């Protein structure tokens, strides 16, 4: 028992992470095979980040420029192509540590883990979702950029995220690894805002069942409610619409607990309308919606 | 910018992790050097849990009955003892992935991160803290025992837990590598209650002090006071005493932030009192105490 946000484990992470210097920004990169992912803006000066060409801007710079450390040894970069907003650097030597891997694009609610690292070097990991809003709360400082998100099933890694930017808000914006942003970002150093950061519905139903698995039952009601009725409630709290989809999904959780999702949906509500008074579920004073059904499914059963 | 609750990165205690089964039990053992170190209650079957006399269960046992597979090798034990709630079992191979590593017992309030593994292998990655009334709330299944608790300082680890126990209330508690336990547990299935679990008042002046840096400043109010008034307050709301102490190890935030510690020792007094009227810091509608003074610094410099 007991209910934590657990990342997975991120050794097979930390055998990939490298160091990747041109001319005088270092930040890090993803070596995978013969190859070594990083974001683009590596190019940059923090003066080219205002208004960068980035097609113009790698015209200047040679395979040689691009300097590539894994631990303290370097590694001789014999080719380099920009992919969307990442640059491959073909080594001449594949990583011996390369897991099983995949590059997937995560949609809106799903959760990964990141390995926070400077200078190719891991920092930490913990646990995160790509935000309604295609943002990431992480925890990412200057040199943090190409730290990546993953997800692993059993001996595969599914990496799903490299990080590039922080907004003026505090808050990430970055890629999946074809270098191709989660929402409407861009690699500029100007104005760009955030979308409603709203919450993600399945995946606080989904922690409302961990929390009864767990034994915190306090705020089961007595009522039901239908999907358009919790729906009219959840567009008020700026919660995500809930779907069949979601409810399917959660069907699993429904089983284990015997308590039908609409009635979950209808403990919710209330929990909306009323607050949580002072009580806390699972050690939160607030509903949490960084956990999806499969991550409880995980955690609650034991996968390795 | 951003502050999570982060892990240390897990990949030097994965190339530790093994299964040890002795009869119909199989928990998870922690291999360093040529010695496998896994809680004492592996040779018991769920009835003798009720009153184990270990020290008569272990005669009944030989080196191979102890039957430890690292990854799905096998490995040769060669002797095995029992240093208080732990044995150690010799075995004829050094862990090749043996990090640099101490044993440490560390103090109430301290933080660690913890790798939770199943039949040897590592499910996931999370932080905690020892609690005031020496228990961790983790999240273990059965068959988590032997999972471990640790620090990184560079590229040594700090083996401070191994996981043995599940209170009837959901709590956890463990032992030191040495075996012994923290606070008053014992691992036989009895009536165990654990005492009061106070806040750890440093660690959320800590954390207070992160938001600060972070941008969350809104709890920040035109108040100073002493540490006898704000210890008055801290017992009214089950809060450790500050001591001048925790007052030196938060020196450096308080310089970070030109904001004297007796003037967040105010600020919290006032959130204590008011609560946060629905507001958040940090994401957070609690006060978070699982972050130490140096888990602050640690995150909000980048050490790796
Ligand atoms: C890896 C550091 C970095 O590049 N960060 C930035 O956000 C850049 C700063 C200048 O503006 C800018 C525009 C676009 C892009 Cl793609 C990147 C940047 C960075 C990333 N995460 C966290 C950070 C914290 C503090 C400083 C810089 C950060
Ligand atoms: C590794 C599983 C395990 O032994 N757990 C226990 O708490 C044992 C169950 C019987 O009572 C008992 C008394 C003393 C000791 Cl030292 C251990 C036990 C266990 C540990 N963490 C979480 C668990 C969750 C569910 C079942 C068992 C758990």
């Amino acid at each position: 028992s007991g209910f934590r946000k657990m990342a997975f484990p991120s050794g097979k992470v930390e055998g990939c992470m490298v160091q990747v210097t041109c001319g005088t920004t270092t930040l890090n990169g993803l070596w995978l095979d013969d190859v070594v992912y990083c974001p683009r803006h590596v190019i940059c000066t923090s003066e080219d980040m205002l208004n960068p060409n980035y097609e113009d801007l790698l015209i200047r710079k040679s395979n040689h420029n691009f300097l590539v450390q894994a631990g303290n040894v370097q590694l001789r970069v014999i080719g380099h192509s920009m992919q969307n907003c990442v640059l491959k650097l073909k080594v001449d030597t594949a990583n011996p540590k390369t897991p099983k891997y995949k590059f997937v694009r995560i949609q809106p609610g799903q959760t990964f883990s990141v390995l926070a690292c400077y200078n190719g070097s891991p920092s930490g990991v913990y646990q995160c979702a790509m935000r309604p809003n295609f943002t990431i709360k992480g925890s990412f400082l200057n040199g943090s950029c190409g730290s990546v998100g993953f997800n692993i099933d059993y001996d595969c890694v599914s990496f799903c995220y490299m990080h590039h930017m922080e907004l003026p808000t505090g808050v990430h914006a970055g890629t999946d690894l074809e270098g191709n942003f989660y929402g409407p970002f861009v690699d500029r150093q100007t104005a760009q805002a955030a979308g409603t950061d709203t919450t993600i519905t399945v995946n606080v139903l989904a922690w409302l069942y961990a929390a009864v698995i767990n034994g915190d039952r306090w705020f089961l009601n007595r009522f039901t409610t239908t999907l358009n009725d919790f729906n009219l409630v959840a567009m008020k709290y700026n919660y995500e619409p809930l779907t069949q989809d979601h409810v399917d999904i959660l069907g699993p959780l429904s089983a284990q607990t015997g308590i039908a999702v609409l009635d979950m949906c209808a403990s919710l509500k209330e929990l909306l309308q009323n607050g949580m008074n002072g009580r806390t579920i699972l050690g939160s004073a607030l509903l949490e919606d960084e956990f999806t059904p499969f991550d409880v499914v995980r955690q609650c059963s034991g996968v390795t």
